[PDB]
């Protein structure tokens, strides 16, 4: 059987919210079978619980925000990507503030935190959502699509408005084996252009941002002293974001995602459209892991 997974132990991290600039304490707690990823705001009385599900998304401007009443959890995409990548089904994420800490701007520190706490396989079949039919959404020149594929694959194209490393676009495609996410995606940091960042800062946004958690591109040159972790780090980061948004389906996907200048807003539109189109998907489990189209690393 491909089994559900949780953490073996509680683990803690601290960081700053990139948007809010607030110091936040993060606790990952093990959870039992069929819990899913549940976020909680520990700083509120009573404590408020928000399942990490498409129906709980309230804002998608520059990050995915979960909302329940007037209670928000901002920037869930990078932590959710790490959980998707490692195959964590069940976890409580307890936050002392309205934003997940940015860490280094990738999923790398979250996958390390999770793999340090250890993975616990549970005595229940892991649930997958299979893409049975193509589903697509467009808005102007932007496109996001689910395509049937016996496995998990994510393609992305981004269009910069000017030349960066002497071209206007980057494309990447990752056909996932057990090991692809940690090695080729997890370390891809978020990025901003200096002129955009200057504008975001003027409007009192990106208050936690720095070279320590973001690639800063001034014109066509990277300002970060040590440069890039991958040649195509920027498009690999959009693949990271997309895997985090896809996990709001609450079950691991069997199929292909393609993004063309997509972002959190259109990614979330795709998810809502797929969820509505019940003939395009079906929940499945694998009692024989050897015949399953997706493998996870050993726990
Ligand atoms: C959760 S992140 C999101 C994409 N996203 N959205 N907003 C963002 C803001 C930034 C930033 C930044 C920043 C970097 C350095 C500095 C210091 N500074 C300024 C000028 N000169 C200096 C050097 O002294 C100031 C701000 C990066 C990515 C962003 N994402 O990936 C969603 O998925
Ligand atoms: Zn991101």
């Amino acid at each position: 059987m491909i089994k559900q997974r949780t953490l073996k132990n509680i683990i803690r991290a601290t960081g700053v919210g990139l948007h809010s600039g607030e110091k936040v304490y993060l606790t990952l707690k093990p959870a039992p079978v069929d819990t899913g990823i549940v976020f909680c705001r520990t700083d509120l009385d009573p404590v408020v619980e928000i399942p990490a599900r498409a129906e709980n998304v309230g804002e998608t401007t520059m990050s995915t925000t979960l909302v329940k009443g007037d209670v928000k959890v901002d920037t869930v995409e990078h932590l959710l990507s790490a959980m998707a990548g490692l195959g964590i089904d069940n976890a409580y994420v307890e936050l002392s503030a309205s934003e997940v800490p940015i860490m280094d701007g990738s999923a790398g520190p979250f996958v390390f935190l999770i793999q340090s706490a250890g993975l616990q396989e549970q005595e229940a079949a892991k649930k997958f959502i299979r893409i049975k039919r193509e589903v697509s959404v467009e808005e102007g020149d932007k496109r996001a699509v689910f395509v049937p594929f016996d496995g998990f694959k994510v393609s992305f194209e981004i269009d910069f408005d000017h030349p960066v490393f002497r071209g206007r676009t980057q494309q990447a495609s990752v056909d996932f084996s057990s090991t692809s996410f940690v090695k080729e995606v997890s370390r891809a940091r978020t990025f901003g252009f200096m002129r955009d960042i200057e504008y975001l800062r003027s409007q009192n946004l990106a208050l936690g941002g720095s070279v320590e958690n973001a690639i800063v591109v001034d014109e066509n040159r990277v300002l970060n002293e040590d440069g890039l972790r991958y040649e195509d780090e920027f498009v690999k980061h959009k693949i990271l974001d997309a895997i985090g948004d896809l996990y709001l389906l609450g079950n691991s996907l069997i199929g292909e995602f393609r993004g063309f200048k997509s972002g959190h807003a259109l990614n979330n539109q795709l998810l809502r459209t797929l969820i509505a189109d019940k003939d395009a998907w079906e929940v499945v489990t694998f009692e024989d892991a050897r015949t399953a189209p997706i493998s996870y690393m050993r726990p």
